[PDB]
């Protein structure tokens, strides 16, 4: 509250650990699904069904450019990218099997370098 704060963590680094992060779900080979934004105009269903389409390239444009004001919000848009992917695929296809290890690397690493 006013005047009340816990030990101050230094979070001075959080910007250079989440591109690193980052550069590591791009060199994944299960990456491909996710590099560029979904083609809204080649892909039937997709601009109508997923209301907020992300992908890896506009993470990084998002990340190099300060649009992520804390290291939760950079997670949250990792998130939507498995999350939307879930939504779009079903399990049992190559692009469903790429979301969920891409999601599970993705987890392992953010709880390795924070956590």
């Amino acid at each position: 509250s006013m005047s009340v704060k816990k030990p101050k963590r230094d979070d001075s680094k959080d910007l250079a650990l989440c591109s690193m992060i980052l550069t590591e779900m791009e060199t994944h080979e299960d990456a491909w699904p996710f590099l560029l934004p979904v083609n809204l105009k080649l892909v039937p269903g997709y601009k109508k069904v997923i209301k907020k389409p992300m992908d890896f390239s506009t993470i990084r444009e998002k990340l190099s450019s300060g649009q992520y004001p804390n290291l939760e919000t950079f997670a949250l848009d990792v998130r939507l990218v498995f999350d939307n992917c879930e939504t779009f695929n079903e399990d049992d296809s190559d692009i469903g099997r790429a979301g969920h290890n891409m999601r599970k690397y993705f987890e392992k690493k953010w709880t390795d370098t924070f956590k």
